[PDB]
C-alpha cells in the first residue's frame, strides 16, 4: 500500500502459448491486456486450439475457426471513467463465444491488475 499507482496507461495485448490443462497440448492461448509504462497485466481470456477439447469454445461442427474481435466502451463502475472495456470474441463460421474478462485502463483500476 506504500505503492503509487500509474498515471500513463500504455496499453498493449499479448497472446502466449502454454499448456491446456485439460488436453494437457501445448495449445493455450492466454491473451491479457498489459500496460507497458508499469508493467501489470489483466487476464482477457484464453482458449485451446485442440478440437473438441472443452477448452476450446467452438461447436463440435466447427469446420474453420474464423476469428473475429469486438471492443465495447463503457463507464467504470470504480473509478467513473470512460475507461472500461468489454471484448467479444466470437467465430463467424460456428457462431459460439468465449468468455471474456473486462478490464479498466484508468489509473486507478489498471494499477490493481494482477496476474
Ligand atoms: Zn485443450
Ligand atoms: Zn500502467
Ligand atoms: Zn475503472
Ligand atoms: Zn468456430
Amino acid at each position: 500500500h506504500h505503492q503509487s499507482n500509474c498515471n500513463s496507461p500504455s496499453l498493449t495485448f499479448p497472446r502466449f502459448i502454454g499448456k491446456c490443462d485439460s488436453c494437457q497440448l501445448h495449445t493455450k492461448a492466454t491473451n491479457l491486456v498489459s500496460c507497458t509504462s508499469c508493467r501489470k497485466s489483466s487476464l482477457v481470456y484464453e482458449e485451446c486450439s485442440t478440437k473438441g477439447c472443452p477448452a476450446n469454445w467452438h461447436k463440435s461442427t466447427c469446420q474453420e475457426p474464423k476469428f473475429n474481435r469486438g471492443i465495447l466502451s463503457c463507464y467504470c463502475e470504480n473509478c467513473q471513467q470512460h475507461t472500461k472495456e468489454k471484448q467479444t470474441i466470437s467465430c463467424k463460421n460456428c457462431k459460439n463465444s468465449a468468455t471474456t474478462f473486462s478490464h479498466c485502463s484508468s489509473p486507478e483500476c489498471h494499477s490493481r491488475w494482477s496476474f
